[PDB]
């Protein structure tokens, strides 16, 4: 039975808060905050990963285009075929299409698969961020109401299910009753709650919320 | 001789700050906003201009796309070609596609021309904004450093001068040694100053801001 609110924030599940600039990343973003949260879970220690090792790395064969940007799922494909991801302390985030510089000396996790949750489904979607960890998103993000987010319950009707924005789901819980989904960003800490933004849950996929959702897991690291 | 810096807001020549909403009618705020700003300066009243009556009825002929976005210049040539456009009040904004409800009986502005300054000059752009008018720009606003823009002098490495957003150039000035143009947008008062933007002014057209350029005219 699952619980009324969850926040991997208090777990020790989540690192700070990026900001993407002028790159198309937030799949990167989105991708490595999911693993983050996975390599904590297993090994204790909370580490930033390299969204620019996805952004330089996980390119064409992976149908993703660095700052024009790419699918969290193809991410996480990458980091299962080339056996690891840099620490982002290794492979800094440089905001701009480079040549790949991946050195496994530096791999700070790996990946051995991820799980597709079905459309649409909410209430799947969060027994995976209850029982399972954080989960990489696709939002509707192309709406003024959305950037210009400063705090509450997020609800655009003119939303669609039609997602452009990877962001990271890190809980969910409910405002006086106005059910809502946790999602850290990569907009830097100035945007939304030091830059999280709540976003209506259980009002018909809000912004899409649910529609592609996904969660990678780890086997070993040596 | 050009001031040093301008404020149309100061002439009482700048209605409200307006919110697109999740509509792309950038274009048709920034027409109606230089075409307000005219109609102050003929009349003597500031009325607040259909930007709906833009997105509904300045279509396919013109080249724009309603709520997909368009061009203030074609927006100015529809007003030319219809011999007016609605006030707000009585043409209100909806933020989607309608079909055209132009009615004359409504006519709050007409249009008998309109200026296409050059390409980059921001000399030639301080000349009009201080001897004309608001004038109506495009700007480069995909950059996550635009939509959290607070305060002071924006400036992004990043920009290019391909323009996607429509504004409209109120003034001109410098803050702290940053020479900046004073920008009214259409996302409401909760972007950056109550809903302007200071835009690096004299950087090689920062942001495309004096990429395409123009102003409209009225005779009567
Ligand atoms: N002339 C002109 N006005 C423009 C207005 C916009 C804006 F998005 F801000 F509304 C973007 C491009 C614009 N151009 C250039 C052009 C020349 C042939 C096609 O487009």
């Amino acid at each position: 039975i699952l619980p009324d609110s969850v926040d991997w924030r208090e777990k020790g599940c989540v690192t700070e808060v990026k900001y993407q600039g002028s790159c198309g990343a937030c799949w990167a973003f989105s991708a490595v905050g999911a693993l983050e949260a996975q390599l904590k879970l297993k090994t204790g220690k909370l580490v930033s990963l390299s969204a620019q090792n996805l952004v330089d790395c996980s390119t064409e064969k992976y149908g993703n285009k660095g700052c024009n940007g790419g699918f969290m799922t193809t991410a996480f494909q990458y980091i299962i075929d080339n056996k690891g991801i840099d620490s982002d302390a290794s492979y800094p985030y440089k905001a701009m299409d480079q040549k790949c510089q991946y050195d496994s000396k530096y791999r700070a996790a790996t990946c051995s698969k991820y799980t597709e949750l079905p459309y649409g489904r909410e209430d799947v979607l969060k027994e995976a961020v209850a029982n399972k960890g954080p989960v990489s998103v696709g939002v509707d993000a192309r709406h003024p109401s959305f950037f210009l987010y400063r705090s509450g319950v997020y609800y655009e009707p003119s939303c669609t299910q039609n997602v452009n924005h990877g962001v990271l789901v890190v809980g969910y819980g409910d405002l006086n009753g106005k059910e809502y989904w946790l999602v850290k960003n990569s907009w830097g800490h100035n945007f939304g709650e030091e830059g999280y933004i709540r976003m209506a849950r259980n009002k018909g996929n809000h912004c899409g919320i649910a529609s592609f959702p996904s969660y990678p897991e780890i086997h070993h690291h040596h």
